[PDB]
């Protein structure tokens, strides 16, 4: 996250940390007891996620690693486009539930958010183009923009200087407390006007994500 501000501890408890190898490699939406919603080129080795965290390294007693019972990226995606670019990731078991750590609802019905509508999005992503990594969860709001201005399956919000960014990926849109968007995981620009964040709609792949939570 660029621009943004550190979170308040734990008061966004749907966060996850995606991680590999121990680190932090993408953020992640808990959207069900069991199932962690990112992006999918953060699948692309051995997968874990953190819940209940807003330092990375120190301790807390909400922080929960789970390893993964499986991983469902979106079967239409391609690892060089942006396109249906979402991950579904089953926690080896079901998330310790609490005050920390809880689902957050998820747009289900298809439209598209208001223009000019600010949405949070959080992140462990660098706060700076030098790659500075936060040890603790950083959030910015951020103005969606209208689809004309983006130019169906994305959205967009204002990238001026504010924005998410690398290691953002699979983090939460989050519009009037409900997940509209998912950072896209595709290399891109950060901070510039011109070129803005990019957004999966979550509405637009409900059938998939009620499938894959209903084959549980
Ligand atoms: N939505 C975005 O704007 N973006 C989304 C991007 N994709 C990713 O971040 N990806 C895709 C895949 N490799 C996984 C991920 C990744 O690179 N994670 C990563 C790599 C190194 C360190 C790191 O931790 C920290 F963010 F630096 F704290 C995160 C990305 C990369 C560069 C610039 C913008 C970017």
């Amino acid at each position: 996250i660029l621009g943004g501000r550190e979170a308040e501890a734990h008061a966004r408890p749907y966060m996850a940390s995606v991680q590999l190898n121990g680190a932090h490699l993408c953020g992640g939406v808990l959207v069900a007891e069991q199932w962690v919603l990112s992006a999918a080129h953060c699948l692309e080795g051995k997968v874990q996620v953190l819940l209940g965290a807003h330092s990375l390294s120190q301790p807390e007693p909400s922080k929960r690693l789970y390893d993964v019972l499986r991983a469902v990226p979106h079967p239409d995606s391609q690892p060089d486009t942006i396109d249906h670019d979402l991950l579904l990731l089953q926690l080896s078991e079901k998330a310790t539930l609490g005050p920390a750590v809880r689902p957050l609802p998820w747009q289900r019905v298809d439209r598209d958010v208001a223009p000019g509508t600010l949405c949070d999005v959080a992140g462990w992503g660098i706060v700076n183009h030098a790659g500075r990594r936060p040890d603790s969860l950083q959030h910015v709001l951020l103005p969606v923009l209208d689809r004309a201005t983006c130019n169906e399956r994305l959205m967009c919000a204002e990238s001026n200087r504010r924005d998410s960014c690398k290691g953002d990926s699979g983090g939460p849109l989050v519009c009037g407390g409900v997940l509209e968007g998912v950072v896209t995981s595709g290399s891109r620009v950060c901070g510039n006007r011109k070129k803005p964040g990019i957004y999966t709609r979550v509405a637009s792949y409900a059938a998939w994500i009620d499938s894959v939570l209903a084959s549980a």
